[PDB]
């Protein structure tokens, strides 16, 4: 599923991401835009052989099992394919564990490089949430 901007903001609000560990909804919408272009199906292979999955590009190195990432962990205890559903529940639940692990949203390279310290409120402008 390719979400619209306000459609995803509404879904992320429903699943408890608004102000989750102090990160406004605009931060999460910004992160999703630059990680996946709002596409639940997005996959990208990393240089270390791990792959990033779904709307928030959750990495097999630490968070999910994709059956082809040697010596990695599965800290969200999910198959990485669960992260590609039109339903964002698995991605949200796993993102809450990630953002809570001490590094906050710095885990998301696209957030650090394109969202951090910008006017993220612009990402929810006009949205009926
Ligand atoms: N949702
Ligand atoms: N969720
Ligand atoms: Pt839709
Ligand atoms: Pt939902
Ligand atoms: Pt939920």
């Amino acid at each position: 599923k390719v979400f619209g901007r306000c459609e995803l903001a509404a879904a992320m609000k429903r699943h408890g991401l608004d102000n989750y560990r102090g990160y406004s909804l605009g931060n999460w919408v910004c992160a999703a835009k630059f990680e996946s272009n709002f596409n639940t199906q997005a996959t990208n292979r990393n240089t270390d052989g791990s792959t990033d999955y779904g709307i928030l590009q959750i990495n097999s190195r630490w968070w999910c099992n994709d059956g082809r990432t040697p010596g990695s962990r599965n800290l969200c205890n999910i198959p990485c394919s669960a992260l590609l559903s039109s339903d964002i529940t698995a991605s949200v639940n796993c993102a809450k564990k990630i953002v809570s692990d001490g590094n906050g949203m710095n885990a998301w390279v696209a957030w650090r490089n394109r969202c951090k310290g910008t006017d993220v409120q612009a990402w929810i402008r006009g949205c009926r949430l």
